[PDB]
């Protein structure tokens, strides 16, 4: 596999269908993602809803879905309100929330 051999799907979100009628036992939905070649539709399970909710996924965001773990990860291309302001001198808002320092990239 590329990087890893886990079944992963990622792409920019074209469309989002999330149930609002299903009981809090097993939510469902239908996601439309733009891949490298085309937009494909993927079925959302309860854990998928969970993951996309956690990542705060909306149309226009990009995310990856782990078929094995059921975890969803927003990649970073198609985002929303990313801080482009790094000239933080009078900006005492150093709210760099530790969301998982995966690999010591480090600024």
């Amino acid at each position: 596999g590329p990087h890893m051999e886990t079944e992963l799907i990622e792409g920019e979100v074209v469309e989002i269908q999330i149930d609002r009628s299903i009981t809090g036992g097993h939510k469902q939905g239908k996601l439309t993602i733009k891949t490298t070649d085309m937009e494909t539709i993927y079925e959302l399970g309860n854990k998928m809803i969970d993951g996309l909710t956690k990542e705060k996924v909306l149309a226009g965001d990009v995310i990856s879905i782990d078929k094995a773990s059921g975890k969803i990860t927003k990649l970073g291309r198609s985002f929303a309100r990313s801080r482009d302001y790094d000239a933080m001198g009078a900006d005492t808002r150093f709210v760099q929330c530790p969301e998982g320092e995966l690999q010591k990239r480090k600024t």
